């Protein structure tokens, strides 16, 4: 549609990417209610998109996201806050089945690492920091910036980011567990869409199911994590691109996945 | 009171951190009875005093902490240990609600890193080595050494540390996650007060709800977490010294809170 | 027995290291029914032998394990899988009581890196390329290449090699928190069986309890952790090695522990 | 709007109930996707209506409901029911914030039983049965019917009744467990149209968070069960209706709730 | 001590069981700050008497508790009920080693049933009602009320007690599962006082084990549990009482413990 | 085999259902280790051969199982129940993929009542009996008593029986949760036959994940153990009898389910 605070589009070989970019050089990529709708109404129509087989999330060259709008639920009490229309959509960015990569190439303070956290794939540059300034202003985050960042990176670091708001570099990052691959500021994207088209060249069916066993391992047991992924892997056998696969492999080419 | 074994003073900017200094070179500041009762004592004085916001434990320049006296709970039964008046206290340091923030120097076998690790911060020297030397003595340890490093630090190097008990770095600590930041010998105790003096001039009940938020990651899921610091954060809007944060960020001032 | 496919012997120090070597230099160790049979029998063979005291799980110089056998999954069903003798003696490696460690040369590619990760201690060297290239076949892991993988690594990096099979080194993997040491590729068995050596001078009950305690650090929650580490330090006062070893470091001697 | 299958009304005195009635008596109530969907927005319409403080789920005089529509989901395979749109929409009713009471008047087989337990309170009819027959088709229950049945009602009842597919009467149900009270046929509504009477005519924001700690019953621990439970009770001093039940019940008169 | 709000004393066959009578009929057992106190000090006084070894807590005839003061918590704020001042003191009920017995006698509401509900064994007389009367003041439970009472009772009787606050009779609480036995209200406490001395006649430590198994129940998955109760099972080896009993069960004798 | 303690059989329509009765009314079928092995020989048996669907436990006529052998680990130290020599292969009644039916009879007490929970259905003879008397001999259950027991029955009468050792009629059980359906003593088996002929009725594969999603709601979540529910329900549609039932019930015939 016409998306003013975002810009959601088709990029990638073939057009199997869709990138969402965050078009607001004004407010450092402030998350507020529009930004926000836009942002969960371009999730759903990648999601639907039978094309679209991996989503890119990225922000500006200088700031990703540095979060909600502070400027807008100031005047806000317990009431509008525990029963109303105000900060309620956060977690539509962990319901889609297709993986998120998270393109930061800037600040990424208060929302902006939530919503990085939430995807699977974090992508970082090397001017790029991380940090939880709620601490600043007296609140705390409320969308895994106290739950992933602390199974993530460790109990330490969390404990320090989150209690004195310190930032932290890329290098760090990586070196705890943050993100997983460091890239240039001005080949960022690039090579964000090139992991999406990397992505998206499997079996759609398959990824979601592999998805959803690595998540699985931040709800659930290690033994009934176990069964759960032999349950999974058993019923890969349903398939049409496993005996495709098997095939290729067997006969040495490529497998033509037909998402089936 | 006239500890023998500790030194509990209150030092920092404004007299708002409390160091608590093991004083045992002659045992490497072996954890007795009457050492973790003075520490306890310590720990709960500082609970209890509105002034200090933020608490740190040092050990000695030669060694932190070398655990627990073998040398007293060598003539112990079955019977003995579960016998509630030997070895009870030691999860109190886990029952405080402000941030501990532990500075390691030299040898930090056993209960040190036990004790390092039940904090929030920890914060170790150029020259702190950390290990598990209870498989020397064939014990094992009781207070995280099996359940807080190996979460932390990972499945591989805690099960080698926990069967050999060999000893590792700061840097290693560090690329592994077991520390988030390395200072000299000579300034770590300088480190951790100006740390200190950063969390404890912020909102105590905020830090408090962040802490117990970040502590929430290892008892709960990651939808249950996720709830829990929605729920924590909607409750934080009931406070005074949010709204004072905000609205000092709005107005691009100082916030003077007033932990309310 | 007569294995025709592992090489199991007793090296080490008065024969108390179990060396299973995968002797299969024509499909890159390729995880049969056979070969898994005569894995499993081997552990069982040294888990109840008493002078093994662990185990040291080896593969070849260009790859420890390429996983399963593609060729002998290909022309099967989701009925024929489900309740079968096909892929179901997974579990073994997991269920023995003495440590095993894993010396990982070459690949590690699907069922190799499983197998590591289900091992206590990870030994890996400089020519090590660990990975889990399922996708590229139309299949997920099975084994816990989801569960373990992002519980000891991170969400973001396990999530990148599930959904592209990109291959990693064995300093990023010791970087995250994959393996633990890096050592020569030509000296990497002598390591592993120093290790092994150094594991097995101890009691090996109180070797088995501290297994278990760490092992509990992923089925558990925090405070029952504690409970059950506190429960199984109180249980170690039952033995006699407990006792030989505290008597040894108080008269500053050697512990000649006996199993008992 | 004009529903085809369901009955969306406002009953009660001052219209504080909402009744939603399943008009189909030539399927016993099938729950096929026009039915469901009309359910959806149905609960949706209430839940954002300011007046409606609970939701009354009532079936037929005959049948409550028969579950799924299996004739329209008989064509269907692997990858129709799970990378599709069939089967997906029926964790809305755990979604609601407002309570919602189940009034079984019938047959309550297969997706009725599992829509009964994600209620709330379950009100059954003397002449209500509840059963799983899937086993008898084929299937097996997919929303809560092995989940739900068996922590509510107990192991060996809950797998007697999902291997045979045998009904059980209203008296059962109660002495196990499923239900909590026993209405005649002609009677039931009227008792469900009081008790929700009951539920609406107190706070609604301290009713969602009691109903919140009773559901994180059945998805965290005892520990922390009661940890987020004194967290809620303590988030209850920031609302206007506590105080003035306070005032009420010192004053000896009757609290006016205003929902703040 | 001299308590004045409850009256604590050594009853039972040679002085084995202790009794804590809440003497407050003016208002029906409320339990205030020196109530609670008192009841804490002769837990405390009970648990490190070597003679007592179960502990029965019995209220008025009239009513047993009628939970905490509401005209002492009326003119409390958010920041004065988070701080550690008021109702706090709650868990240590839940923190003894020995076996409590509840007595309940007349009106249980909110408190008098939560405190009834966090003892081991809950005996009730034929004038009992247990009732959940928050939702009626505008407040929830905070001390176990919507924890244990859904996992005994369950969900659907739990859901309508708490929003609706309705009474139910002895019969129905042992029907639903929330008590073990109904005596008349004349001999309850001579009950009571029976069932202390059965199990203040075992061994101390086989009992405090059996307890903590018995608990363990709700804080761990079925496997975790099964796996910690073998373990104690294992470590009942290692006293004398163990052997005892067997000898005296082969040799067709009675059991002589010593409580080691 | 030529099995001395135990009685397998092919009992039931067409042979098949799996009988094993226990032939030791000289001990009260005391659970030794002979008996043991030949229990989990006929389990393996029976769940290997294709024409067993269910299996049925039956004991004697005046007592079930008194629970393993006391005058076999009598004289056994701590050092002895860590080994792999004495109780160990108690957990293969729950590793069994096929449904198993406790038929109690007489006295039940100790393990009999352990292996009669780990069994899918519980039914219970008039004069059947349920108890924990391990408190009576200084002892604690091992498997499950403590565990399911509590779950099943509640947290108050759970421990009661373990403290007093008090016996429970098969009404109480039935009332609690314990037992599903109460027999007369004369005619249990014959019950327990049909229960078993109708479980064997259905498809194999389906009957196995129905017993699978039941067993999960003791070892993961609601949340998760919904998702897995939904998992399996979607992993259903690969078989052929689904689709056969499913046909069947719409053609209003006979589904003849052939195990694919
Ligand atoms: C469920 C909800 C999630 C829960 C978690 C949260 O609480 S989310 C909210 C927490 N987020 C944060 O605390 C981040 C706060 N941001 C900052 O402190 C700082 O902006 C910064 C560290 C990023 C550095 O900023 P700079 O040094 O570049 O300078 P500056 O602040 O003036 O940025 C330029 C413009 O961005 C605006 N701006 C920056 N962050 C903003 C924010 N989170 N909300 C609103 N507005 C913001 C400034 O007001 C300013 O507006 P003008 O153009 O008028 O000058
Ligand atoms: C809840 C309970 C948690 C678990 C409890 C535990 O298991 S704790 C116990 C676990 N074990 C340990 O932590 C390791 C024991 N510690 C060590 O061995 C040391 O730390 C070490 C490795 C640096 C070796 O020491 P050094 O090379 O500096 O030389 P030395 O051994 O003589 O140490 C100096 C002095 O400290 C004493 N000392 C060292 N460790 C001690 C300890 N844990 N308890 C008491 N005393 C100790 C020595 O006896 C000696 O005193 P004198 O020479 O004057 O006689
Ligand atoms: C419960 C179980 C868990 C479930 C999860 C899984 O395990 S699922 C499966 C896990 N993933 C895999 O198995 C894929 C492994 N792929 C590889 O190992 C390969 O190394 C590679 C494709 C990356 C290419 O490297 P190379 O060129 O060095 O090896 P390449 O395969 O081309 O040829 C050398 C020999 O390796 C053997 N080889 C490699 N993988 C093999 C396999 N899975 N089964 C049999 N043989 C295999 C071939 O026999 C081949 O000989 P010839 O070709 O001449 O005959
Ligand atoms: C995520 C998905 C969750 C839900 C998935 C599930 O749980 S699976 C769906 C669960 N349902 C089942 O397993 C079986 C459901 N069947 C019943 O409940 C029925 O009460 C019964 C057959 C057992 C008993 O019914 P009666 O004997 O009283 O009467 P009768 O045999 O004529 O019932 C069939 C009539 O009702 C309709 N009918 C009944 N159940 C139906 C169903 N699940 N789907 C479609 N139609 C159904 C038929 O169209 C038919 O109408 P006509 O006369 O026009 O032909
Ligand atoms: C973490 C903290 C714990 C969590 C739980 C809580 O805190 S929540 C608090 C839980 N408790 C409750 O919600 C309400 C408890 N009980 C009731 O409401 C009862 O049902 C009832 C008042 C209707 C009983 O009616 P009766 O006819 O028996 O007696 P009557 O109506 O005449 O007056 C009540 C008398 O008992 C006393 N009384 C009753 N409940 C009391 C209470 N919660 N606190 C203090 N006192 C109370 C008064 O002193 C009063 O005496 P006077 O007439 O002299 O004044
Ligand atoms: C996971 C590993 C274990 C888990 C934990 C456990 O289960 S430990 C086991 C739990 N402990 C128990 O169950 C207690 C055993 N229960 C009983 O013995 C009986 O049921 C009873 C005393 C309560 C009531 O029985 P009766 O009065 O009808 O008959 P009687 O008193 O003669 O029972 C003893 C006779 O049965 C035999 N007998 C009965 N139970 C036995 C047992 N567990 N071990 C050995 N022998 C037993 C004796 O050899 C003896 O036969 P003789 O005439 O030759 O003398
Ligand atoms: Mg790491
Ligand atoms: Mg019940």
């Amino acid at each position: 549609a016409n998306f003013e605070y975002i810009i959601a589009e088709k990029r990638g070989k073939n057009n199997t990417v869709g990138l969402i970019q965050l078009n607001r050089p004004k407010a450092l990529n402030a998350l507020c209610d529009g930004l926000i709708d836009e942002l969960n109404q371009a999730l759903k129509t990648f999601e639907e998109d039978p094309a679209v087989g991996a989503i890119v999330l990225t922000g500006g060259d200088k700031a990703f996201a540095a979060g909600a709008d502070i400027k807008e639920m100031q005047n806000l009490s317990f009431q509008d806050c525990y029963s109303s229309k105000f900060l309620k959509h956060w977690d539509h960015l962990t319901q889609v089945k297709k993986p998120v990569i998270a393109a930061v190439n800037g600040y990424a303070f208060g929302g902006g690492c939530e919503l990085a956290m939430m995807c699977d794939i974090i992508y970082a540059g090397e001017k790029a920091q991380f940090a939880q300034p709620e601490i600043l202003i007296g609140t705390i985050p409320g969308a895994g910036g106290t739950q992933r960042l602390t199974r993530a990176v460790g109990k330490s670091l969390a404990m320090e980011m989150v209690l004195t708001g310190d930032r932290i570099s890329a290098q760090d990052a990586k070196q705890a567990g943050l993100v997983s691959k460091i890239c240039p500021v001005e080949t960022l994207v690039e090579e964000a869409i090139q992991c999406a088209e990397k992505i998206a060249s499997n079996s759609k069916i398959v990824v979601a199911m592999a998805k959803e066993s690595v998540n699985a391992a931040f709800e659930m047991t290690l033994t009934e994590g176990s069964k759960l992924e032999k349950k999974l892997f058993y019923s890969t056998f349903a398939t049409d691109d496993r005996k495709e696969g098997m095939t290729a492999f067997v006969e040495k080419r490529k497998a033509n996945f037909k998402d089936q």
